[PDB]
Order: structure tokens, then C-alpha cells, then sequence
């Protein structure tokens, strides 16, 4: 009579780098940098698979507030970004 299907999945990582910068870390990387154990300790039982899968949903509960102060500091990281650019480019001079 009737019977659909159709599955899903696909995943792919490797290759590396050398001591190059990611890409200045966000905002948001920050705020959990360091609201990466406060979860943990209460989810000790997982991993950053979910922990840093959830963050993302505090620091935009974090408001304008506490997004305001944290935001303003990875705005100068902008220029910290650069520290360990000089050095990536170094490589391949």
C-alpha cells in the first residue's frame, strides 16, 4: 500500500595545521572557555558533544548583558589573532 523511506548521515575530519591561528575565537568561545566546566559539573556524564553543543544555548541566554562585556573583549582579540598569524605566516615566508 504505502511505505516511504529514506535515511540520513555523513561525517568527514582530518588533516591538520601548523601553530596557525583558527580564526580568533568568538565571543562565544570565550563565555564557554570558561562555562565549559560550569556544565560539565553538572553533566560530567557527557562530553563537549552535547556540552559544547549546549553552551551555545546559554550565551544566547546570556542577554545583550553578559554577551555586552564578553562580545567587547573578543573585539580586541581581533588584534590577538594576529599574534599567531605573524607566526603561521612566518612559516611560509
Amino acid at each position: 500500500m504505502v511505505t516511504p523511506r529514506e535515511p540520513k548521515k555523513r561525517t568527514t575530519r582530518k588533516k591538520k595545521d601548523p601553530n596557525a591561528p583558527k580564526r580568533a575565537l568568538s565571543a562565544y568561545m570565550f563565555f564557554a572557555n570558561e562555562n565549559r566546566d560550569i556544565v560539565r559539573s553538572e553533566n560530567p556524564d557527557i562530553t563537549f558533544g552535547q556540552v559544547g553543543k549546549k553552551l551555545g544555548e546559554k550565551w544566547k541566554a546570556l542577554t545583550p548583558e553578559e554577551k555586552q562585556p564578553y562580545e567587547a573583549k573578543a573585539q580586541a582579540d581581533k588584534k590577538r589573532y594576529e599574534s599567531e598569524k605573524e607566526l603561521y605566516n612566518a612559516t611560509l615566508a
